[PDB]
């Protein structure tokens, strides 16, 4: 309650002051409270606070409830990963101009899902406690926080808007299962290759939202080299130490997963090229170290 008091009373700096529009944004030098203020700015500059009548102390409490339900003792899948995932979603909407292709309810759901897509994660090698089981658990935690007293940032929505938002949130979180991405990316690419891609189709739009969440989920692979080098160390720490081969594994992950995804994202909106460009540069540096 003492952390909510300093957060709710603080001033929220501009988006340019917080550097949350750059695709190269990094959270390393930031406090936990500074990331919470950046998250408020993302809700603010997307007009989500205005268009849905969010009261300030409820958004502060919800943002705080979300970051506490991430586990500090997990190297990568923690609050900083969720905060960075939502930041790239903000950058892809603003700097990538994707914001105009979507509705307010879709933007509202994408930001909430990005912050919540990995809630209560305990590490990739600590999944024994238990068709995307983890993603279903992540949404259960997201819905529980959304319904917690004092944290209902969606109270200003009609019952019609509330369920449309809830179903987009659930599909966006489930899309972060790479298994689902692998089974659906083939369709996504095959319509890009024919210029048949049409976002007015509801099946098309849901597929694009699914690929967009994967793009920001793995957006650490697109960061500048000193940043990606450190994040890859965090990933390797969680997959090894339960809390060195890395260059080879980053190149394979870039070849099999990320390259085509960011290639397809730039075809949809050319201004998200810095994501594809940054991922190519990281593949170049990881490959050079793979050759010793
Ligand atoms: O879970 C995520 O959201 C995520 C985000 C980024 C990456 C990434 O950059 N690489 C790899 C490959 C991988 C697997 C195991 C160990 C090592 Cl070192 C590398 N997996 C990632 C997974
Ligand atoms: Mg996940
Ligand atoms: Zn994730």
């Amino acid at each position: 309650t003492r952390e909510l008091q300093s957060l709710a009373a603080a001033v929220v700096p501009s988006a340019q002051t917080l550097k949350i529009t750059d695709f190269s944004f990094s959270d390393f030098e930031l406090s936990d409270l500074e990331t919470a203020l950046c998250t408020i700015r993302m809700f603010t500059d997307l007009n989500l606070v205005q268009n849905f009548q969010m009261k300030h102390e409820v958004l502060c409490r919800w943002i705080l409830s979300v970051k506490k339900n991430y586990r500090k003792n997990v190297a990568y899948h923690n609050w900083r990963h969720a905060f960075n995932t939502a930041q790239c979603m903000f950058a892809a909407l603003k700097a990538g101009k994707i914001q105009n292709k979507l509705t307010d309810l879709e933007i509202l759901a994408l930001l909430i899902a990005a912050l919540s897509h990995d809630l209560d994660h305990r590490g990739v090698n600590n999944s024994y406690i238990q068709h995307s089981i983890m993603e279903h658990h992540h949404f259960d935690q997201c819905l529980m926080i959304l319904n917690s007293p004092g944290n209902q940032i969606l109270s200003g929505l009609s019952i019609e808007e509330y369920k449309t938002t809830l179903k987009i949130i659930k599909q966006a979180i489930l899309a972060t299962d790479l298994a689902l991405y692998i089974k659906r990316r083939g369709e996504f690419f095959e319509l890009i290759r024919k210029n048949q891609f049409n976002l007015e189709d509801p099946h098309q739009k849901e597929l694009f939202l699914a690929m967009l969440m994967t793009a920001c989920d793995l957006s650490a692979i697109t960061k500048p080299w000193p940043i990606q080098q450190r994040i890859a160390e965090l990933v390797a720490t969680e997959f090894f130490d339960q809390g060195n081969k890395i260059p080879s594994m980053q190149v394979g992950f870039i070849d099999a997963i990320c390259l085509q995804l960011y290639e397809a994202l730039t075809h949809v909106s050319e201004d998200c090229f810095p994501l594809l460009d940054g991922c190519r540069k990281n593949r170049q540096k990881w490959q050079a170290l793979a050759e010793q």
